């Protein structure tokens, strides 16, 4: 039904953007899933749970995988979220329209639900914005926003934009918290989707945590779980990335607990602004 398309009668909640649009507000990650039948199982086995929103990229290599998971799952593609991102290569008015473009080829669809531009570097972004903001008047997007941008890089766009970002997609879990940006994207009503939200693998440590643990325990629940429903008790977006359907299963099962206050509490006072990702000032392979 239409309904669904606005995420009306669903389990998840959404988050809203400053145009109104409702975002759903878990998602699937699919960074690192290899094209064709891994992104395409994870995709339909999300669907297939109850996610109805997959963020990809160009640059991940697997639109195509995405838009086949959607397709093989049967969902009607209205009540599907889908975000995707203008990379580095492709920065600048002409080369934006066309990237999305082809991005929009690549999934299989009319529209897409939210573009970013995924990383900021130096020079271009500002005229990227520009074609993103064409690509909305045009109603190809439903939804524009920003990947990596700091409070400098935002302040520097609105001096130019027209349609401020709706969206700021970043690095945020327990041990990098971004307090900072996050009081600025508030002020300014950009919200914000944390990727690597679970510290993208076991190297960062964090579904091993002490404190995570204990609140997992409280509640019957995973560390990941935890992780996942503090996000949501923030009014963060979050797109966990898993390619196992029983692990796919399990962070979407984040809707029948709450984390008290206390809770809460501990997990922000975990953060050391330990940064695990790139750095949005030197991040920018692939410039042209
Ligand atoms: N805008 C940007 O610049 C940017 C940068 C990085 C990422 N992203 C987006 O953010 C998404 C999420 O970040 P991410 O992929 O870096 O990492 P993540 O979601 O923080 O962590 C994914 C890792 O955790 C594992 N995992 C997932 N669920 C688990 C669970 N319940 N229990 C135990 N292990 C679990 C996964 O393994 P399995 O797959 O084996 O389950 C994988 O190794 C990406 O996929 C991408 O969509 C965007």
């Amino acid at each position: 039904a239409h309904h669904h398309h606005h995420h009306m009668n669903c389990n998840y909640n959404c988050v809203t953007l400053h145009n109104s649009v409702r975002m759903p507000q878990l998602g699937l990650g699919v960074w690192r899933a290899q094209d064709g039948a891994e992104t395409a199982n994870a995709v339909r086995w999300a669907i297939e749970a109850g996610y109805r929103h997959i963020d990809t990229a160009y640059i991940y290599s697997n639109e195509r995988g995405v838009g086949q998971g959607i397709r093989e799952s049967g969902v009607p593609r209205e009540e599907v979220w889908v975000t995707t991102k203008v990379w580095n290569s492709d920065q600048g008015y002409e080369k934006t329209l066309a990237a999305f473009e082809r991005s929009r080829e690549l999934l299989g669809l009319e529209y897409i639900d939210l573009y970013l531009i995924h990383w900021p570097g130096k020079k271009k972004f500002v005229d990227t914005w520009k074609a993103l903001e064409k690509l909305y008047e045009e109603k190809k997007v439903r939804a524009i926003g920003v990947s990596n941008f700091e409070p400098h890089h935002l302040t520097e766009l609105f001096k130019s934009c027209k349609i401020r970002p709706m969206v700021n997609q970043v690095e945020l879990h327990p041990l990098f918290q971004q307090r900072t940006l996050r009081e600025f994207c508030k002020q300014h009503n950009i919200a914000i989707t944390a990727w690597s939200p679970l510290g993208s693998g076991e190297e960062a440590g964090i579904l091993k945590n002490h404190v995570l643990g204990e609140i997992a325990k409280k509640h019957n629940k995973s560390p990941a779980q935890v992780v996942i429903r503090w996000d949501i008790q923030h009014g963060i977006v979050t797109i966990p990335k898993s390619t196992n359907k029983g692990r796919i299963q399990e962070n979407f099962n984040v809707w029948d607990f709450k984390l008290t206050e206390e809770e809460m509490r501990q997990i922000d006072e975990l953060n050391e602004d330990k940064r695990i990702g790139a750095d949005p000032d030197n991040f920018f392979p692939g410039g042209e």
